[PDB]
């Protein structure tokens, strides 16, 4: 077909990235966070206990207000590493900036405070394939497909940096040349399923300090942060000289504009993260104390164990989720 | 051509402004500053002298790492207004943005802590012209024109206030986002150099200095203007701002408090109120806030010239037009 869209994402700090979807007619706006280590879209729900600050705090979805709504009913478990909602299924129609799809989403009548208070975005649309959706539910992007609109069975990322800007933006179909230089490079992951890709190393340094002899490298959109095993972790912060809390890892704040260059030796390329790429300056005293920006993670099997290239290094490259030959592309940003 | 490549830029302090590039195959990465008084490229040597702290602390030029890497071996010395480095002239590809080219790039070798401590970086790339450059090198600029890619030859410059983005370089033209209304040119009195000529230097109300024709290096590499230390002299005293033990200070509270400074630039002023001149790290009556001014004689030919550095490059967005030879001003935003 041909078309492209946009979605315009709000950069709410470095942190999350949301854009807008619209369920039921009248549509019910909401915030969502674009995640490629998920199939599965979910709001909250009326039905959710205000027991559940969460569920004060947010947008609750509401059927009754919605003519163009489906009762379906199945519970269904969204267990992701850093916290679990439960709820059920319904379906409705979903607006896409651009796309109409008639979705088959989630009510989450249980959200955790932990994280979700913390949470700018109500919900989430995941961007991974059908073969994670729990409940095997056809994913958004796989019903916009079914529905030959798209110009390119493809979708991009681009994720500006805060201003005190444009946010970011991606782009079901296309691509756009005017928010990275140069050219791709493709990289084809392992089974179609999971957007992964074999990593050849991780060079702090210069030395390949790890990866040697290969590893594996999670796309994803949802990620805050760049995730490494522990060990792997361990070690790269080692070398880095970084303080190992208890959530993040530290470093004397003026220590921070010296700090090594870090690379992926991704897809034959060495993909470079110098240390304004993962430091958090928010000031150069010795005194104070600055957040890196990567972070340890043991992701389990059968996905795990993976590094997990999260919107740290989507930052610095533009990056190409291409459904149709199966492989993801990157390019330098503007 | 129609390409056009941007180098997002780094800025610590409101100081140092420095973009990334990538040297020889595979590209290997350095910390640059992109210098509008400079002609020359360089980098530290793998064959830099561990005794230098220096070298010691930055990233090096292993050429064994370059496949594309040529030899050249001729001897460079590079004497800049703050410290003088060198090495030994060396051949590779560069990687600009998402330009690509064989550069004559200087494999820095004697390099000393004053000033190269300080940096944060580890190069420099001179934007000059050729006419200044040691090894009478062509300069980068000079030969990405050349390779017949980019649209326009020009380049712009975006500092950014500190506190996020600290910068970007268009390789090509400008990046419209970061200025507000048109450019107003001012022709490059001669070539060679990139130094307009100013017509006079306003306390408020009246031109104090510059009464009858100055000269304005506009550069990108300096962090704050400049002026002779006998017109600079002149211009602390009709602010009331003080030398204290190195350069100039004020009572922050007192900030606010102080006469916008004007350059009259071809006919219409640049002006910079204090909000643009002073770190006010604070608005304390108990602190002294720095001055982002400096007395700096610079000797003939090249001088004496007043300096437009990254002070006056923060408010206006700058334009250095080959073709036309002249520099372009606009409002940054
Ligand atoms: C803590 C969590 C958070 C908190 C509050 C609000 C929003 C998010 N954060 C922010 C964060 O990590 N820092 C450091 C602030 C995430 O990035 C969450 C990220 C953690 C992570 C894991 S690997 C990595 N690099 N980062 C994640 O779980 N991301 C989930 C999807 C989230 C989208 C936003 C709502 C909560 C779910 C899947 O991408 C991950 C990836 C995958 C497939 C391995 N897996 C099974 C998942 O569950
Ligand atoms: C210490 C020096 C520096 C140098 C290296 C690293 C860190 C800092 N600094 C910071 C500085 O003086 N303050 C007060 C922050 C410069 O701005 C440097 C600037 C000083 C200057 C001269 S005129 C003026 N207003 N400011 C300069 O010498 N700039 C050089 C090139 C430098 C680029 C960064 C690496 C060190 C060399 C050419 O731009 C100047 C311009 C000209 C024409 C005077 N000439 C011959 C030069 O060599």
């Amino acid at each position: 077909g041909n078309t492209t869209s946009s979605v315009i994402l709000t950069n709410y700090m470095d942190t999350q990235y949301y854009g807008e979807i619209g369920i039921g007619t009248p549509p019910q706006t909401f915030k969502v966070v674009f995640d490629t280590g998920s199939s599965n879209v979910w709001v909250p729900s009326s039905k959710c206990s205000r027991l559940y600050t969460a569920c004060v705090y947010h947008k609750l979805f509401d059927a009754s207000d919605s003519s163009s709504y489906k009762h379906n009913g199945t519970e269904l478990t969204l267990r992701y590493s850093t916290g679990t909602v439960s709820g059920f299924l319904s379906q409705d129609i979903i607006t896409v900036g651009g796309i109409t799809v008639t979705q088959m989403f989630g009510e989450v009548t249980e959200m955790p405070a932990l994280p979700f208070m913390l949470a700018e975005f109500d919900g989430v649309v995941g961007m991974g394939f059908i073969e994670q959706a729990i409940g095997r539910v056809t994913p958004i992007f796989d019903n916009i497909i079914s529905q030959g609109v798209l110009k390119e069975d493809v979708f991009s990322f681009y994720y500006n940096r805060d201003s005190e800007s444009l946010g970011g933006q991606i782009v079901l179909g296309g691509s756009d040349p005017q928010h990275y230089e140069g050219n791709f490079h493709y990289i084809n992951l392992i089974k179609t399923g999971v957007w992964q890709i074999q990593m050849k190393g991780v060079s702090v340094g210069s030395s390949t300090l790890l990866c040697e002899d290969g590893c594996l490298a999670l796309v994803d959109t949802g990620a805050s942060y760049i995730s490494g095993s522990t060990s792997s972790i361990e070690k790269l912060m080692e070398a880095l000289g970084a303080k190992k809390r208890l959530f993040d890892y530290v470093v004397k704040c003026n220590e921070g504009p010296t700090l090594p260059d870090i690379s992926f030796h991704l897809g034959g390329k060495e993909y470079t993260l110098t240390s304004a790429d993962y430091v958090f300056q928010e000031s150069y005293s010795s005194k104070k104390l600055c957040t890196l920006a990567i972070h340890a993670m043991d992701i389990p099997p059968p996905t795990g164990p993976t590094w997990a290239l999260g919107a740290t290094f989507i930052r610095k490259f533009y990056t190409e989720f291409d459904r149709r030959n199966n492989r993801i592309g990157f390019a330098l940003a503007r």
